[PDB]
């Protein structure tokens, strides 16, 4: 009776006077108890089902007089010495575990009440570890790093974040059940610009400048990832652009920066990016994470960022171009020896067969390793099929089989079709080949399925019309076998056939009508594949072709860099060591920029003498 | 697309018209909810995520914010 | 202003059905051509008139054609008014019943809205969805 009255008066909040009288009645009830007064007072003032207190209920159900209600509740708890046990209570529920009044007040944008509760002895490190706050699916909950601070940061409440950070008891390095600190949480909550209007970047900056240390970006979650690596594994581009390009003006917090301007005389300025966990030296670096995952579908926005883009260009300029051309030359000579063999089929033949069997084993092992490690990988499957056919043919050549040659040319003819792969080098030819791939995947199969069913439908018809026997002349019986009729239709769509009125049929008019309708349907079907092609390609094959091409190039560049040994990597290790700040020596990348729009006095700079040395 | 999705809606409603009463009652979409005191009605639940407009959620039915 | 004056007057009958059967809300549905043409005042007057009368009477009435204004805004090609009707979040706790879109819980940016399906689903005869799909006019 009393309990329901209290919770209802708190929820509705029609007047604090009927709350005052009710709390006086509860004091009258509590005065009878000599000992165990706090426990009974809580049990009467708290719902034992969920672990929900009257203060939490008052906070959930907002109304203009709530500040007064909260004050009344706090003063009462102080009067009976339960304040610490009263505020810091939490749900015993499985889903809402750890949720306190502070997380509730922060969920509902109540700044003053949060201050009153923190001043009254609230636990600011309350971890909300529940299925609602740590879900498997996004629609069923809301993940925010499982703290009040991170909640205020994700919901764009900067005043409360200042208040939480200023308080002494607060722990910024608090790692939740998933391992994610606040910065990880902000990375998980950084969907895009058009959706959020870019507040997460500002709160990242705020929180990291309020703590002038490398601790937060240095921590690794239980997945084994820093927030920099997480913003790459997840497809978060604005936050990553912020991180990889940081020019902090404060001389005290200069160390936290990653972008430095070592000299600028005017519009010219040589910026100096950092490469600690971006280059491929360390395991699971940013660049490997960006390139070696297909889950994102944003990698073009990711790799157009400056240090990654320039790293890929420099790695191309140094070695990957030469290795690509070299592999092209090897494959060229390989397939040409294969063609010489197939055309002339002992000493030169034996040597060529030996070299083919040598190189095919290498390609087979590479393809097998690539498949075991695993529409971008189709090429590897086709190379593996080629090598399989070649080794089968060389096996069967020794024995006295006839079907070896069928195994040979079907690789050879495939081999040249795989040279399209090595058209990825040239930009124009690369976009051209990727367009071939996307077209043969998307549009042409539609035409081919419809054309095949039309073949198999009209062929049985036209053959059934020739149910009359050849009557002593096979030449009279055209379209006799189903295969012959399908073949004549495939001639007819091109222009090779011989359209003619049949003499061995019973209904030549119907034959001619079906055949003309076949021609017209094939024509309009060709016309519509052309239509749909022109409609889909505009703004797609002009953009998506390059977006796929450069991405394949990055993948290949990193593959060849993974092939090399340690010492050649140490030789071709891009970047130069620089002293960014006193006692810090780090790898960096130098990029020269010319900017005319924004004029200013260059205060922040490393090298006093502005020139290359 | 404007014609395709429309043909699809027509076909979907055609097949729903083909069925008998009991399979309709089985596949009857929506859940019964108490929208306001003394009102019980069929409803459809759609989850949304909105970052641009922030406000205090005053109007709401279930006090405990979670699926049940 | 004149609508407020007409509604405030005691003798006025908001449920007055004309010769065609259409009440005021039906008429507003017949006079809701588009946004680029009208600048979207009919929606506001629908809201005004329906909130001035906190009842389901007006949307419950059927014209001589046998249609509610919800069904009429579908048979006729009126999209802005229908978007208004099918998605209504009224803040007044008194007039909460008239709403059709309800938010049963929201912890933050997440919010689970709860639409209504009385005369929209195919349970009832000539529902909204059947009307939308089974006409080419």
């Amino acid at each position: 009776r009393l309990k329901k009255r209290i919770f209802a008066a708190v929820s509705e909040g029609c007047v604090e006077e009927l709350v005052e009288l009710l709390v006086e009645l509860q004091e009258l009830c509590r005065r009878r108890h000599d000992e165990d007064v706090p426990d009974f007072l809580m049990h009467k003032l708290t719902a034992s089902d969920t672990g929900k207190t009257c203060l939490m209920k008052a906070l959930l159900n907002i109304n203009p007089n709530t500040k007064e209600i909260v004050r009344i509740l706090l003063a009462f708890a102080e009067e009976n010495d339960i304040l610490g046990r009263f505020i810091n209570a939490e749900y015993t529920e499985e889903a809402y575990e750890g949720q306190t009044a502070l997380n509730i007040a922060i969920e509902r944008r109540q700044g003053d009440i949060a201050a009153l509760l923190i001043a009254a002895g609230a636990d600011v490190n309350a971890h909300a570890k529940g299925a609602f706050f740590n879900p498997k699916y996004q629609h069923e909950g809301f993940y925010f790093g499982e703290t009040p601070l991170a909640l205020a940061a994700c919901t764009n409440q900067p005043e409360i974040v200042q208040l939480l950070m200023e308080h002494e008891q607060t722990d910024i390095t608090s790692r939740d059940s998933r391992g994610n600190n606040i910065l990880h949480a902000l990375v998980t909550v950084a969907e895009d610009f058009k959706t959020q209007n870019d507040f997460v970047k500002r709160m990242y900056d705020m929180i990291l400048l309020r703590s002038g240390n490398w601790e937060l970006e240095t921590t690794r979650n239980n997945d084994g990832l820093t927030p920099l690596q997480l913003a790459a594994k997840m497809g978060k581009a604005e936050i990553l652009k912020y991180i990889l390009s940081r020019e902090i003006k404060e001389k005290r917090l200069r160390s936290l920066s990653r972008k430095f301007t070592d000299w600028a005389y005017g519009p010219v300025s040589s910026s100096l990016y950092d490469l600690t966990n971006v280059d491929t030296t360390t395991d699971n670096s940013v660049l490997e994470i960006t390139v070696y995952n297909t889950n994102i579908d944003n990698r073009h926005e990711m790799l157009t960022l400056e240090p990654l883009h320039t790293l890929l260009h420099m790695k191309w300029k140094k070695f990957a171009k030469h290795m690509f051309f070299l592999s092209f030359c090897f494959y060229f000579f390989y397939n040409i020896t294969l063609t010489l063999v197939s055309y002339y089929r002992g000493w030169l033949q034996l040597l060529g067969r030996m070299f083919v069997l040598i190189w095919a084993m290498c390609i087979s092992v590479k393809e097998g390793i690539a498949i075991f490690l695993l529409s971008d990988a189709w090429f590897h499957f086709v190379f593996f099929i080629q090598a399989v056919l070649v080794i089968l043919s060389v096996f069967l050549y020794l024995f006295a089989y006839k079907e070896y040659l069928a195994c040979l040319v079907l690789a050879m003819a495939l081999g040249w079709a795989n040279m399209l792969y090595y058209t990825r080098g040239f930009q124009s030819m690369g976009m051209y080949s990727v367009m071939i791939q996307k077209v043969i995947l998307h549009d042409v199969l539609k035409f081919l399925f419809v054309y095949i069913v039309f073949l198999l439908g009209f062929g049985v018809a036209l053959a059934s019309l020739i149910e009359k026997c050849p009557k002593d002349n096979k030449d009279c019986s055209s379209y006799g076998s189903f295969s012959d009729a399908v073949l004549e239709l495939f001639k007819l769509t091109i222009g090779l056939g011989d359209l003619n009125i049949q003499q061995n049929s019973k209904y030549p008019i119907l034959f001619l009508f079906l055949l003309i309708t076949y021609v017209i349907l094939t024509f309009v079907l060709l016309l519509n594949m052309l239509i749909a092609l022109m409609g889909e390609t505009v703004e797609n094959v002009s953009k998506e072709s390059e977006r796929i091409w450069r991405l394949q190039r990055a993948r290949t560049i990193l593959e060849f860099e993974k092939m090399l040994p340690e010492w050649l990597r140490s030789r071709f290790r891009m970047g130069e060591l620089c002293k960014v700040a006193e006692d810090d020596f780090r790898l960096c990348l130098r990029i020269n920029e010319v900017k005319w729009t924004e004029w200013k006095t260059h205060v922040s700079f490393l090298n006093e003498d502005p020139g290359p040395v």
